[PDB]
């Protein structure tokens, strides 16, 4: 469900505490695949570490369907959510 999505999406902005960094990569990964698809950016310079940190986490997903990755993406909110409350 598309709205499911949106849902999940405005929610993770609203935990009550922030995620550690492996779960907000997860998110953000995820969140980019279900909605732009494969990655289609250039990889960041040397010099920005969490750009390219972000982008590799992406990039990883590559070949991911927009399906599947949302399921992947409402699955783990619902799961920060339960964790960290809201």
């Amino acid at each position: 469900s598309q709205a499911e999505f949106d849902k999940a999406a405005e929610e993770v902005k609203h935990l009550k505490t922030k995620p550690a960094d492996e779960e907000m990569l997860f998110i953000y990964s995820h969140y980019k695949q279900a909605t732009v698809g494969d990655i289609n950016t250039e990889r960041p310079g040397m010099l920005d570490f969490k750009g390219k940190a972000k982008w590799d986490a992406w990039n990883e997903l590559k070949g991911t369907s927009k399906e599947d990755a949302m399921k992947a993406y409402i699955d783990k909110v619902e799961e920060l959510k339960k964790k960290y409350g809201i």
